[PDB]
Formats: structure tokens, C-alpha cells, sequence
């Protein structure tokens, strides 16, 4: 052990907050009526949602970044 | 019409949320136990990568979940 760097602690806390936000958005859109698909985003790994027969949506890529 | 989320969906959501919480907890622990964060995400799953003290690269999601 040496202590994690301050960099590593910020990135870990960021990564935490991000994932929390992604779960919260996915939940929001499921509640708003979006369909969960059995596929994940090829870019970021996030489970994909579908809005009727209008579109497929990644809450990460297409909203949070 | 709008339709609720299904039993399936809200299960997968709770699961994804648990996964992500565990990834963060695992990542943190490895950081505190001597593993250094890489500026790079797992190509399979998107998770930030670590290296151990023998410079093996290590994805907590892939190689422990
Ligand atoms: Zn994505
Ligand atoms: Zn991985």
C-alpha cells in the first residue's frame, strides 16, 4: 500500500456519481414508458431502451455523456 | 396509453444498479490495496481498468463479476 492518488479518488467518485445518474435516468425513462432491450450500448456498455417504434436510446451516450 | 415498466425491467434495473455499486466498491478496495488506475476502459464492458503491482491489467467487472 501507498495511498490512492487524489486523481484516482476523484475519478472513482465521478465514476460512482455517473453510474448513479445513469441508473436514475434509465429508471425515469422506464417509468415514462420506454422499453428495456436485451442489448447494451456498443460504446459505453449501458443497457439500451426503446421509445415505442421511434428510437433506441442510450441514457449515457445520448444524455449524460 | 403508456404502459408500466414490467417485472422483468425493474429487476434488470435493480441488478444493473447493484452491479455498478459493487464495481465501485471493488474498484475502491483494489485502489486501497495497491492497484493503480489506468486512463482506459475495459473494451468488453466499459469499466475503468486497474493494474496490479506486477503490471497485469485488471477489469473488476470482467475478472470478478
Ligand atoms: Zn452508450
Ligand atoms: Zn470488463
Amino acid at each position: 500500500w501507498e495511498p490512492p492518488t487524489e486523481a484516482e479518488t476523484k475519478v472513482l467518485q465521478a465514476r460512482r456519481e455517473r453510474q448513479d445518474r445513469i441508473s436514475r435516468l434509465m429508471g425515469d425513462y422506464l417509468l415514462r414508458g420506454y422499453r428495456m432491450l436485451g442489448e447494451t450500448c456498443a460504446d459505453c456498455g449501458t443497457i439500451l431502451l426503446q421509445d415505442k417504434q421511434r428510437k433506441i436510446y442510450c441514457v449515457a451516450c445520448q444524455e449524460l455523456d
